[PDB]
């Protein structure tokens, strides 16, 4: 049985058949749905089968499926697993695998872009120092003077005999969070733990709200090392508002490059524990979540007071009013600085086009509705009205435990 | 540790475990292979007895008499009744318990903090379509209460073997007509096109406004549905104005005070009440965001944004978000002015979090549909956005049922 998927705005119905290609179970059972949970509660034969399936995927994608190059390649993989317990990917295969991982990421609204991804092979990396070099080039390439380009750098895969290559930071750019004795937090509350780990490993702390953290980089079975990014590498956008002169006074800012550095990339059963990837922001990530979440910078009441709003009652919708001006500020400021950004309406409309492309290409598209629908103005966007099917395809980005 | 779903709040960092889901007997649409949680509508003899036995156990527990002699005698009384007739009857207070528990169990309802405060009108004696009309008018009168809205449900006779159903054809007691135009467009509410055409086929003389109140199509057992027009003074409405945008009132928008769902099935202990309309009060985003701004409903966003003189030629001006906010404010302001009960999406979600905490202590969980609980605007500004939820089906329940035609 294949899920029947309906759009409630248009009346149109599709059938997801791609989900039958899922080999990995999610958190739901027929007794109870667990789709709103953020994290999971969580053999040569099995590695070999994921390898076969992936190699078949690759040769099918270049329409050389069944051919001699294909046959001989499966033989290589099988021969290599049989005597070493593992294998290695060709650069071309890794490029394919990385693009598919993005394509398959059900929580990502930006997947219209999935075929345009620059892949840096960093598998010849043997130290934190080289990782840092690779990371710096990635940032320079990706940022491209505000003309953002999507990229991934892939460090050496996990191996049975040793500890992982890891980037301890959750993103390549993070603002420090400084825990106060008086309970509160200066800077980004989301980054208290990593800030403290940086200090413990000997970083000289700042005292600002927007102090860019150093990277903690780890080569196998070694203590992590500390590397400060050259400030000229981290593009930042001061936030002002198009018609509210006082907004700029607030001294708000955000960095240009969203670069996730703590997820695991799995391809054909191989696991890449350090494989930082980046694109460009959707404005609501900065304007709504990072700046307005109560457990983040939490600036809503501040902005509302400057707007002289009735802060004393919920029914004046001050929160809603302030959040809209904040999101507008982010868009205006990024556009003024010529740094790539996408608003949530433009993003969700392109995501609808992606669904349509994928329906035609693959018979469906794994999508996590709760993460696709923006944090403000949900039903004002087309994705709100679109039913979606969530499931796990490989290659995939996965979460993994923090390495401390 | 515990072998039940771990549930996390990401704002507060706090953890619970849902043990109540263990009580679920009916399977939802998901499997380990794929999550179908965002689908609005996914695809008796011994059976009856087990559902019946379970409900009576629920009832006696609610009154703290499990295992008692009255408990076992009621169980005996029920199976005796099923053995000789195939069905059975609820005592009055069982029906009252069941109706409240059905609301309490409703995963898509954010208003469940009020669940214990429900007026239950017993209408299981009703025997004509004219009589259904009297019960409905009475319900509307009681529930509207001149703007001081009171939750209520009226329960009509249960499905009976052989005999036909009591059905209310309309999806709500109050519904604006949707008139399909020559040019293909719709005047009024596009959601109500079919029911409008059904009323007409059954002899209603149609109007031509954006806000014409539909007559009721009420159906008694094995009879064609009869048509009934509500006395306009029984249908309380609120004209919409804005607290500072003076032109907003000139738009001629309005909404009715009483949201009363009339097409759902109430199931208790295997017994099915095919007509059992229930009503509460509105959360403002239902009117202001969904009914007025959905592209496939009234679709007024562009009208308002033009009046607000916003740049509607580019998404990045956030004209849609700006207009939606003011439309929601107008709804809240106009209901407040008219002294008609309403709740904003902030107050409502805050009260739902309190409800989740009450239920965690009372029952060890609360079935909840995250996509439906989180409001259609300002999602992450409300605390439920940061709350993981477990969705599952408990009974008593309100269920969807096929349209009777
Ligand atoms: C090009 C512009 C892109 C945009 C606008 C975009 C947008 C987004 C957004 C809004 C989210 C939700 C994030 C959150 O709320 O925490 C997300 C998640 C995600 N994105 Fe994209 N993305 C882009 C590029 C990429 C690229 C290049 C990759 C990988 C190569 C990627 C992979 C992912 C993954 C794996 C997630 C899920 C993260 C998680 O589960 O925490 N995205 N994206
Ligand atoms: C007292 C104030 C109440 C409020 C603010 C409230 C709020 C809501 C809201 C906002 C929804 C979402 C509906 C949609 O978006 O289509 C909903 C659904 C629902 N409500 Fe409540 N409600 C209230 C009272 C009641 C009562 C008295 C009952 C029954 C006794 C009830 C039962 C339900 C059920 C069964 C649904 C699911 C409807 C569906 O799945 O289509 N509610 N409610
Ligand atoms: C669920 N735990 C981790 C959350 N996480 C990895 C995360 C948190 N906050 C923000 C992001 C940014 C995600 C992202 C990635 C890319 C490539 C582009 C973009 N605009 N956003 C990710
Ligand atoms: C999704 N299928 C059913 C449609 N449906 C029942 C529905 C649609 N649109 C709006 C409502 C209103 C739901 C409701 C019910 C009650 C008692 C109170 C309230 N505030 N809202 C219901
Ligand atoms: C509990 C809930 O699932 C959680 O708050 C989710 C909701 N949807 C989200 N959507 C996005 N894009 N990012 C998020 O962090 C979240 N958080
Ligand atoms: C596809 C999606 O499930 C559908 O549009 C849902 C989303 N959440 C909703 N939430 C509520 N309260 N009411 C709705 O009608 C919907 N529609
Ligand atoms: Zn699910």
């Amino acid at each position: 049985k294949f899920p029947r998927v309906k759009n409630w705005e248009l009346g149109s119905i599709t059938y997801d058949t791609l989900c039958a290609q899922s080999q990995q179970d999610g958190p739901c059972t027929p007794r109870r749905c667990l789709g709103s949970l953020v994290l999971p509660r969580k053999p040569a034969e099995q590695l070999l089968s994921q390898a076969r399936d992936f190699i078949n995927q690759y040769y099918s994608s270049i329409k050389r499926s069944g051919s001699q190059a294909h046959e001989e390649r499966l033989q290589e993989v099988e021969a290599e697993v049989a005597s070493t317990g593992t294998y290695h990917l060709r650069e071309s295969e890794l490029v394919f695998g990385a693009k598919q991982a993005w394509r398959n990421a059900p929580r990502c609204v930006g997947r219209i872009q999935w075929g345009k991804l620059q892949v840096f092979d960093a598998r010849d990396c043997s130290s934190a120092q080289e990782m840092f070099t690779y990371i710096c080039n990635h940032i320079k390439y990706a940022t491209n003077r505000g003309n953002l380009r999507s990229a991934i750098t892939v460090f050496p895969q996990r191996a049975p005999g040793r500890g992982d290559f890891r980037i301890w930071n959750s993103q390549l750019v993070r603002y420090a969070g400084y825990r106060q004795q008086d309970g509160s937090v200066r800077g980004d509350p989301a980054n208290v733990e990593i800030t403290e780990l940086c200090i413990q490993h000997g970083w000289t702390p700042g005292n600002g709200r927007f102090d860019v953290l150093p990277l903690l980089l780890q080569a196998p079975d070694e203590a992590p090392e500390l590397f400060v990014l050259p400030p000229e590498l981290v593009l930042e956008v001061p936030l002002e508002h198009p018609t509210l002169e006082w907004f700029a006074a607030l001294g708000l800012r955000w960095y240009a490059l969203p670069a996730v550095s703590n997820m695991l990339l799995e391809i054909g059963g191989l696991e890449f524990s350090a494989a930082p990837f980046s694109g460009w922001y959707m404005s609501t990530e900065i304007g709504t979540r990072n700046l307005c979440d109560p457990h983040r910078y939490n600036i809503l009441e501040d902005v509302a007071v400057c707007m002289d709003l009735d802060t004393r009652t919920t029914s004046s919708l001050w929160k809603d009013k302030a959040a809209v001006e904040i999101n507008l500020a982010v868009l205006h400021s990024f556009q003024l600085a010529k740094v790539t950004i996408v608003d949530h309406h433009a993003a969700t409309v392109s995501f609808m086009k992606h669904l349509d492309n994928e329906q035609k290409a693959r018979g469906g598209c794994p999508a996590d509705w709760a993460w696709i629908v923006p944090p403000i103005s949900g039903s004002l966007t087309p994705v709100f009205h679109q039913e979606m099917v969530n499931y796990i395809l490989s290659p995939a980005f996965r979460y993994q435990p923090d390495p401390w």
